[PDB]
């Protein structure tokens, strides 16, 4: 059975994604966008009270397979839309005026082999011409400075970028979903773990984005917003400084689109766990994160 506090795999949280929209069909609709290279179906769930020519906020989870946390956290998400719509004054105006494209797993194939097989894992798991080794880096894969920097172009390395920009079923489904929608998509925001922070362009060159000012202050404002709850402390600022330089991110891909509020959010903690956070802090993750979130989505409806 599904839990929202516990890490469920991929059939659980496959058959969490029908339930969910069955029980809730006024808030949720759902869809697929492609499937994985081992044939999975990548969901996208539309949350919002529907309309017509709505502006949209799109999230996603699970880039990297082995960051539980970040899967857990869309489910999280979803649950608190549907639960508190119509009783708390925010959530229900963000509904009211927007969808959240909620994408809860991307990397699909890496997600399950993180609990069939190996539970580092991180990549997708698509083959290679000419050698044995496995997978590609999905936060390496996107038409952003591709390849150029803290990225491998050797398939047995952590971060392969591919045989190309989108050479991967899952990074091609979800470039090709935001590029049909841009009109729509105000906001851009992809959930990973580890670190505690919360990063904007750039990560493939240290050049900073036209709207750096506005890009930190509201980073800013989120992190102070995140703290409030248990105490939590993230770090903030372009990706290249803040962490690490990482050519062809889904997040810079997003923001030259045209998308001016691309953030990637890095969730507990800061090397105690990792990767391995213990379920134990799944409820308290999800809640301080879910602040800077409403936060996030409250500025950019404020400023359509
Ligand atoms: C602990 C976190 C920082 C994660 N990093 C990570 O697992 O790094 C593994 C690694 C293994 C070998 C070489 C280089 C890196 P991740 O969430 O994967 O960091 C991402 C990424 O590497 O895709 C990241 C790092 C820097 C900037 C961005 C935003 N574009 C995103
Ligand atoms: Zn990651």
């Amino acid at each position: 059975g599904h839990s929202y506090e516990k890490y469920n795999n991929w059939e659980t949280i496959e058959a969490w994604t029908k339930q969910v929209t069955s029980e809730n069909p006024d808030l949720i609709s759902r869809t697929a966008i492609g499937t994985t290279f081992l044939g999975n179906n990548i969901y996208l769930l539309k949350v919002g009270k529907p309309g017509p020519n709505k502006p949209a906020i799109f999230m996603d989870c699970g880039f990297h397979a082995r960051e539980w946390i970040s899967h857990a956290f869309c489910q999280w998400f979803v649950r608190e839309a549907v639960l508190t719509y119509g009783y708390e004054s925010h959530m229900t105006e963000f509904l009211n005026k927007l969808d959240f494209y909620v994408l809860p797993v991307l990397n699909i194939d890496g997600y399950i082999y993180t609990w069939t097989k190996n539970r580092m894992w991180r990549k997708t798991r698509s083959t290679n011409a000419g050698t044995t080794c496995i997978g590609t880096d999905p936060n390496r894969n996107f038409d952003a400075g591709w390849c150029t920097t803290g990225a491998s172009t050797d398939p047995c390395d952590e971060t392969y970028c591919g045989s190309a920009a989108e050479s991967e079923k899952e990074t091609k489904a979800l470039a090709d979903f935001i590029r049909n929608n841009l009109s729509s998509i105000k906001a851009y925001l992809t959930i990973h773990s580890y670190s505690q922070m919360i990063l904007y362009p750039y990560s493939y060159d240290y050049k900073l984005p036209e709207n750096n000012a506005e890009l930190n202050n509201l980073a800013k404002a989120a992190v102070k917003e995140l703290a409030t709850l248990y105490g939590t402390k993230y770090t903030y600022g372009p990706g290249a400084t803040t962490i690490y330089p990482a050519a062809g991110g889904s997040d810079d891909w997003a923001y030259d689109q045209g998308i001016k509020y691309s953030f990637t959010f890095e969730l507990r903690d800061k090397g105690r766990y990792g990767f391995i956070l213990p379920e134990s802090q799944i409820q308290a993750t999800c809640e301080e994160t879910m602040l800077a979130i409403k936060y996030v989505t409250n500025y950019v409806l404020g400023h359509l």
